[PDB]
């Protein structure tokens, strides 16, 4: 187990995400299915030149895990996955994002609905959860899990349960007052509010 | 001079954006900008670990030319660029992008300022332009000019008037009764609707 800090402007963005009033928290599902979309897109993409970066899986899909005894929803994408160093410097750093203009923003009476604007979407996850678990598999790379309750730092380590294939799982720690997003009819009305037109079958588990 | 067809879906999407009626068309400005603040985010952030990719230009910014003479509005970014390769496949096919999702939305209620959403904005370029000329140099390539008035084709050359250093030009060849975009207080008006978070430079240029 790695132990990492956060760079400081992820640090400050996950603390306002956190710390900011704002109910409109259902957003973080759309923002997490977006980043499932592209990844989609990403492996679809480069599929097209090399076939055989499909055989870890040909299926190019979304599922939607609720689990009420574990108060967890789980993101489950066959997307292009992450390697090690992807996942560090993707989730750990501002990278490509709009970090900084996206809190610049908020100043400037932005809200934290268009966070997606920003590339900084994924940590929309903290209006709801307590932690976050990550883990993920590239076809480049070993399968590893990422995990933060925030506060500063996250945790890399391989991952040698159930090997995934190919993609990214996002596992939502609900924090106690959301279990809101455990239920089938609330996923639904979300997925069909915010996310109707992404281009990828969505499957919502049953308990 | 390489004359190329466009991937069927590319162009019916052109032909779509093209032939639909749709009023709200200052929608390609907020497109265009976007494209070029995720341009310099990826040069950002390469940048970081390999400083000699600035050799080209450390300043990063994004200027837009109206120029009523020729009729034509230009948005130039200090981006990453892209080499020949990138730009014949990232405009010329479905690539990356939700091409197909943005179609099918369509149909199902969405409308054409959703286009973003689906990573074809670039074309949204369509609505207010009959030619559309992209002048780009990427570190790693010569200076390229790509352009297409639609109807299925477009060309790629190399461009060997004034070089760019490193970035990208959109030369926007407008349609008769959109000069519209070509006025001071429109654009400025644009710019503050869609664009007033960008996190880059936006300057406007006077005539
Ligand atoms: C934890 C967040 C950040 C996240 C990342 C990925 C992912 O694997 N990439 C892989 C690389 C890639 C390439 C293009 C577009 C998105 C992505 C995201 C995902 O599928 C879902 C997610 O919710
Ligand atoms: C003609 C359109 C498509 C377009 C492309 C670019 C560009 O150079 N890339 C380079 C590669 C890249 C990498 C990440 C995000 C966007 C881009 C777009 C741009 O700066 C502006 C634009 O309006």
């Amino acid at each position: 187990v790695e132990t990492f800090a956060f760079q400081a402007e992820i640090a400050q963005l996950m603390s306002l995400i956190i710390n900011t009033f704002y109910s409109n928290k259902e957003i973080f599902l759309r923002e997490l299915i977006s980043n499932s979309s592209d990844a989609l897109d990403k492996i679809r993409y480069e599929s097209l030149t090399d076939p055989s970066k499909l055989d870890s899986g040909k299926e190019l899909h979304i599922n939607l895990i609720p689990n009420k005894q574990d108060r967890t929803l789980t993101i489950v994408d066959t997307g292009i996955g992450m390697t090690k160093a992807d996942l560090i410097n993707n989730l750990g750093t501002i990278a490509k994002s709009g970090t900084k203009a996206f809190m610049e923003a908020l100043q400037a009476g932005a809200d934290i609905s268009m966070i997606g604007q920003f590339g900084v979407g994924f940590y929309s996850a903290y209006l709801v959860a307590e932690k976050v678990t990550v883990i993920t598999k590239h076809n480049d790379d070993e399968q590893y899990a990422w995990e933060s309750s925030a506060g500063g730092s996250f945790t890399v380590r391989t991952d040698t349960g159930e090997p995934m294939g190919r993609g990214t799982k996002v596992i939502l720690h609900l924090k106690e007052d959301q279990t809101e997003y455990l239920e089938e009819r609330r996923i639904k009305e979300i997925v069909k509010k915010h996310s109707q037109f992404i281009g990828y079958p969505i499957t919502l588990f049953v308990e």
